[PDB]
């Protein structure tokens, strides 16, 4: 009929695997997108090609782990899970295994196959809604029903989609460019629209229906997260405060960045990576309802405090993880706001100094809700005094901002600069590992680390880490990595990209040993970052900038 079969999409994706050119990928994808008339097949295709079923800020998650996939594949193929697991290490991809099992199964028991993107979407939406007793088994039954109806190539990309790695060499950059190409829009205005909606599918549909003009007309709306404006690391305090002659200066807090939307009938709170953390923060939510003027979207920092003294940011992260009533008691919080993006209408096109005024009249300071102290100055001595004060208070340094700059969602330019005493850590994808030896043989001991190329979504190796781990760390990480082993050559294993580590280092060197062109000198494990998906790992561009900044 008229509805797109997932198989049409699947065959399209298969052909993209052969193509390594970024421009060629862009042009192929644009051509495909142009010929979709049904706007929800368009929406789904744009999401699906990026390995996404839902936007991260959407409260819906599939909640399907590789173990559920194994059981479903068991059900449909008859082959036992132990054999399917050896097949993943043989083929290096569960998608290729699923393809092989279904190829064998329809050869044995022929039926007509293919399902619509619409059915895939509906089945996914049901799976996402399932909680409680028996929910895991029904999820397996729903997946089993889907694999029973799918072609081998459909089963491949269904599997890769659920695992969020399509392996097509297509990232966010190619998709922005392909949507721009398809629908006669400037790639910069597709980009801009993405930064305020955080749904590329929605953006594609607007580009289809209304072109460039419809994309420019898109506005910030409350409860839809906007990509935060980001700051560059400054070389030094006096170099930053001379590029800008006069500068707005604030503390840089040891905490977690959030964005608060309200309203004023309900509050939503988004984290730095735009996870909806509202239900984790009833304490902050209530304080916002009494202390802030309704109809705003605020940029802020949440910090953990205890008996009047500051606590480190990973304490806020624990709150974000989550009976949440117990957590409010263990880990008290306060919020410090430093910007405003919405005040009965967009206000990001102002003037920092003008936004500041808007911010001041919007919050009524209490014990749990504060404004960032801001000074405006051309004096290096004044900013060093704030810097000193910030550090003595248990925080990191200062933010230095251009008082005339507008707020630019998702952008990391020189209009904001962070100057802190400590160096940066990186968050990097765990792409591989090594088994320990002798007694430690039952644990992974060493981990391969990769940064992200945001245009292609490819992971570029950047180093290897073995220090900074407790033995319970190794116990825990081995258990969570084991199912993801997709290659084992002796001690060397490769993983399905999934987990992100926070990693410290002494130096980034240029090196030919990795695809990235960079190597970490003395990498050291800080912690596992559950708050971070693989597409929130630090980018090759970040690594490059951090390298250049050493000299």
């Amino acid at each position: 009929g008229s509805h797109m079969l997932f198989a049409e999409f699947a065959e399209f994706c298969e052909r993209l695997e052969k193509i390594s050119s970024t421009l060629e990928l862009t042009a192929r994808i644009a051509a495909f997108l142009q010929k979709i008339e049904d706007e929800r097949d368009l929406y789904d295709v744009v999401l699906f090609i990026t390995g996404k079923v839902y936007p991260p800020w959407d409260e819906r998650e599939l909640g399907v782990g590789i173990g559920l996939l194994y059981e479903a594949l068991e059900n449909v193929s008859g082959v036992k899970r132990s054999e399917i697991e050896s097949m993943i290490r043989e083929y290096g991809d569960l998608g290729l295994v699923a393809e092989q099992l279904i190829k064998k199964k329809k050869m044995t028991t022929l039926a007509f196959e293919e399902l619509t993107v619409r059915k895939v979407r509906e089945t996914f939406d049901e799976i996402a809604s399932l909680t409680g007793e028996g929910s895991m088994k029904r999820k397996i039954m729903l997946l089993t029903g889907l694999y029973g109806l799918a072609t081998p190539l459909e089963a491949r990309y269904l599997t890769r989609l659920i695992l969020n790695e399509m392996r097509l060499g297509v990232g966010e950059g190619i998709m922005r460019d392909a949507i721009a190409r398809a629908f006669r829009a400037d790639p910069e205005t597709v980009e801009r629209a993405y930064m305020i909606t955080n749904d590329l599918g929605r953006v594609a549909v607007v580009a289809k229906k209304e072109g460039e003009e419809g994309l420019r007309k898109m506005k910030i709306e409350i409860h839809i997260p906007v990509r935060m404006m980001l700051a560059q690391v400054a070389e030094s305090l006096e170099s930053a405060v001379r590029e800008m002659r006069t500068a707005a200066v604030e503390w840089k807090f040891d905490g977690s960045r959030v964005q608060v939307h309200w309203d004023g009938s309900r509050v939503t709170i988004y984290s730095r990576r735009l996870e909806n953390v509202t239900n984790a923060l009833p304490d902050i939510v209530e304080e916002i309802k009494k202390s802030v003027k309704p109809g705003v979207i605020l940029d802020g920092e949440v910090i953990a405090v205890k008996e009047g003294k500051p606590m480190p940011f990973q304490h806020v992260l624990r709150r974000f993880r989550r009976d949440v009533a117990k957590m409010v008691e263990k880990i008290p919080l306060e919020a410090h706001f430093f910007d405003i993006l919405y005040h009965d209408g967009e206000c990001i096109d102002l003037p920092l100094r003008e936004r500041r005024k808007l911010l001041e009249s919007a919050v009524n300071e209490s014990e749990k809700i504060k404004l960032a102290k801001q000074i405006v100055t051309d004096s290096v001595d004044e900013v060093r005094k704030m810097y000193d004060e910030a550090i003595s208070a248990g925080h990191e340094g200062v933010m230095i901002k251009l008082p005339s700059s507008p707020y630019i969602p998702g952008k990391r330019g020189k209009n904001w600069l962070k100057v802190k005493a400590i160096m940066e850590t990186l968050d990097l994808v765990v792409v591989g590992g090594e088994w320990g030896e002798g007694k430690r043989s039952h644990w992974l001991s060493s981990f391969e680390l990769a940064c992200l190329d945001p245009v292609t979504g490819k992971l570029l190796k950047v180093g290897r880490v073995a220090t900074g781990f407790t033995e319970e760390d190794l116990e825990e990480l081995t258990e969570m990595f084991r199912p993801l082993i997709v290659s084992q050559q002796g001690k060397k294993v490769e993983f399905i990209p999934k987990y992100v580590f926070e990693v410290a280092y002494q130096e980034i060197q240029k090196s030919p040993k990795y695809e990235s062109g960079y190597a970490l000198r003395f990498p050291r494990f800080v912690r596992l970052r559950d708050d971070k998906d693989v597409d929130e790992a630090d980018t090759i561009e970040r690594v490059e900038n951090l390298y250049k900044l050493q000299f």
